[PDB]
C-alpha cells in the first residue's frame, strides 16, 4: 500500500517545513531530531490510528522504510538459479478477466514517449532484448492448462523480441491508441510489444511501448524507461548495459507472496483472515448502481471506450494537496470522496462501492521493479446523513485505512467468497474504479534527445467509468476518464469529468458544506 509512504511524506514536510521531501530522505540528515521526531510519532499515530513510536523513526528514517515497518510478513528473498517461475495470484486474476470476461486488448498498458531524434531501429532493438533479459517478467509465457493458467520463462536467447516501426498515417494519438488496443496471445508472445512511430507529421519519433497488465503496472514506467534508456544508450556505444544484477524476479515476489498467504481452509492464514473481513464487509452490496448513462447495460459488453480528460489549473492541484494534508489523507482519498460525492448527486444513492488498485510495492526488493503488483479493492464509502466534505473526508480515511490492512487476498477470491451474481456486461462488485497515479520525474532527456511522455486516448474501457487523477511528475496534473462506450457518449464523459473537477473546486473552496 502506497498510502502509507505518502501520509509518511505528508508528516515530515510539514513537521520540517520542507517541499523536498521523498521516499527515501532521511528524517534526519533533512534536518529533523529528537524533538521533531516527537511531532512526527504524535502526528502519524494520529493519521493511521497504529501505535507508533520513536523507536520505529529511529530505526526506520525514511518514508519508504518507515511505512513498510508500521504496516509489517517476511521479506522477498532470490530463489536462485533455475528456479521454476511462479505465476502470481494478481497475474493470475488479469489472465482470468481477460479469459472469462473476452476483454479484447483493455488490458494492455501503453507507455508512450515523443523523442527529438528518431532512434536507430537496431539499437533499440538490442536494447528491448537487453531489458527482457534483465527481467523475467516480460518473457514469461502464460500458458493454459486443466488446473489454470501456468508460466513458461523463456531462456533470452529464446525470448523473440517484437521490435517494429510504423509509418503514422492520420493523428498520431489515434494511432498509438490503435496499436495499444491489438490483443497478446500470451501462450506464444512475450508480454512486451514496441513501436516507433514515424511520419511527415512526427518530428523525430514516437516511441511506444505496449506491456500486457500481467506483467507491468503504471508503476512500472520509472524503471522500464530506466533500464531501457540505459541499454539503448550503451547498445549505441557498441557494448552490452553495465547493470546490478536485480535484488529479485518477479517469481522470487509471487513465491514470497504466496509463502505468506497460506491457503484459505486453514483458519489463521492471513488468506482467510483477510478474506473473512471481506465477506463481512461487502454484506448486501448493490449489484450495480443507478448512473445517468446514455444507454442501458447491454446483454453483451463490447469493451469499447474513450478518454476524456479533465485539465486542472495548478492553483486547484495545490488546493487539493493542501486540503488533504489539512484533512490528514491522501490525494487519493480527497478524489475518491469527490468522485462518490458526484455519484451520489447523480442519484446513486449512499452506499457507493468503489474499485481501486494498491500496489503491493513496501518490500524494497521491488519497490522499484517491473511487474504487476496491483491487488484491486472495493472501497465502500456511506455517505447517509447529509455529511459535509470534511465529515466524508474522515469517513473515507476510515474505510481506506481497514481496506489497507487487508490488501493481500487477491480480488479474484474475494469475488469468490462474496458470490456476487454475475453477468457478462457487468464487473463484479463494483464498475466506478478510482485512481491516484504519478508520472516518472527526470525523463525529459532520454536515449541522448529531448523527450516527453504522452499519454494515450484509449479505444477501450475495464468497467463502466474509471477515474484516475493523475500527476505528470513536474507539477501538472489532470482526471483521466475511461469510459465504456456502450453507457456513455463521449460528450456526457466530459461533463462527468468537469464536474468531478467543480465538486473539487467547490470542496476546497469550503469543505464544511454539505455533500
Ligand atoms: P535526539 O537523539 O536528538 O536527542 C538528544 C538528547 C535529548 C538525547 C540529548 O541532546 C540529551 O540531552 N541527552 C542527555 C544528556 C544528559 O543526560 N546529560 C545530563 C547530565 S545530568
Amino acid at each position: 500500500v502506497t498510502a502509507y509512504e505518502e501520509i509518511v511524506c505528508q508528516v515530515f514536510a510539514a513537521v520540517l517545513d520542507r517541499s523536498d521531501v521523498t521516499a527515501d530522505a532521511d528524517f534526519f540528515a533533512l534536518g529533523g531530531h529528537s524533538l521533531l521526531s516527537l511531532r512526527v510519532v504524535a502526528r502519524l499515530r494520529a493519521l493511521l490510528g497504529v501505535d507508533v513510536g520513536v523507536r520505529d523513526l529511529f530505526e526506520a528514517p525514511t518514508p519508504a522504510a518507515l511505512a513498510a515497518r508500521l504496516t509489517t510478513r517476511p521479506a522477498v528473498t532470490r530463489r536462485g538459479p533455475d528456479a521454476p517461475p511462479v505465476l502470481s495470484h494478481f497475474q493470475r486474476g488479469l489472465w482470468l478477466i481477460e479469459q472469462v470476461y473476452q476483454t479484447r486488448g483493455a488490458y494492455n498498458v501503453p507507455l508512450a514517449v515523443h523523442v527529438s531524434d528518431r532512434l536507430d531501429l537496431d539499437v533499440l532493438r538490442a536494447a528491448v532484448r537487453d531489458l527482457v533479459a534483465r527481467h523475467e517478467v516480460l518473457r514469461t509465457l502464460v500458458r493454459s492448462s486443466d488446473d489454470g493458467p501456468d508460466p513458461v520463462l523463456l531462456a533470452p536467447e529464446d525470448a523473440a523480441v517484437d521490435v517494429a516501426e510504423v509509418q503514422a498515417a492520420g493523428p498520431v494519438a489515434d494511432l498509438l491508441a490503435e496499436l495499444t488496443a491489438q490483443p497478446f496471445d500470451l501462450a506464444t508472445q512475450i508480454p512486451l510489444r514496441v513501436r516507433m512511430i514515424t511520419g511527415e507529421q512526427v518530428d523525430g519519433c514516437v516511441l511506444l511501448l505496449v506491456c500486457h497488465h500481467i506483467a507491468a503496472d503504471e508503476w512500472s514506467f520509472a524503471p522500464l524507461l530506466r533500464d531501457l534508456d540505459t541499454a539503448y544508450r550503451a547498445r549505441a556505444a557498441g557494448r552490452a548495459p553495465d547493470w546490478e544484477p536485480l535484488p529479485a524476479q518477479y517469481s522470487d515476489y509471487a513465491a514470497t507472496l504466496h509463502d505468506w498467504l497460506g491457503e484459505a481452509t486453514d483458519p489463521a492464514s492471513p488468506l482467510r483472515r483477510q478474506l473473512d473481513y471481506w465477506q463481512h464487509a461487502l454484506q448486501d452490496l448493490p449489484d450495480e448502481l443507478d448512473l445517468p448513462t446514455d444507454r442501458p447495460r447491454p446483454a453483451t459488453a463490447s469493451h469499447r471506450g474513450g478518454l476524456a480528460r479533465a485539465e486542472l489549473p495548478p492553483e486547484l492541484v495545490e488546493a487539493v494537496r493542501r486540503l488533504a494534508a489539512q484533512h490528514g489523507v491522501t490525494v487519493f482519498m480527497v478524489v475518491q470522496a469527490a468522485v462518490a460525492v458526484l455519484l451520489h448527486r447523480l442519484g446513486a444513492g449512499d452506499d457507493i462501492p468503489l474499485g481501486s488498485p494498491v500496489a503491493d510495492r513496501a518490500d524494497e526488493a521491488v519497490h522499484d521493479t517491473v511487474g504487476f503488483f496491483l491487488n484491486t479493492l472495493v472501497l465502500r464509502v456511506n455517505l447517509s446523513g447529509n455529511p459535509t466534505f470534511a465529515d466524508l473526508l474522515d469517513r473515507v480515511r476510515a474505510v481506506d485505512l481497514e481496506a489497507f490492512a487487508r490488501a493481500d487476498a487477491p480480488f479474484d477470491a474475494v469475488v469468490d467468497t462474496v458470490k456476487p451474481p454475475r453477468a457478462v456486461s457487468r464487473h463484479p462488485l463494483f464498475q466506478t474504479m478510482v485512481s491516484y497515479q504519478r508520472r516518472p520525474s527526470d525523463v525529459d532527456r532520454l536515449f541522448g534527445a529531448a523527450t516527453r511522455l504522452v499519454e494515450v486516448p484509449l479505444d477501450t474501457a475495464k468497467f463502466d467509468l474509471e477515474f484516475a487523477f493523475i500527476e505528470d511528475g513536474h507539477g501538472g496534473a489532470h482526471i483521466a476518464l475511461n469510459y465504456a462506450a456502450d453507457l456513455f457518449d463521449h460528450d456526457s464523459a466530459e461533463q462527468l469529468v468537469a464536474r468531478l473537477r467543480t465538486v473539487l473546486e467547490h470542496a476546497c473552496a469550503d469543505p464544511c458544506r454539505p455533500v
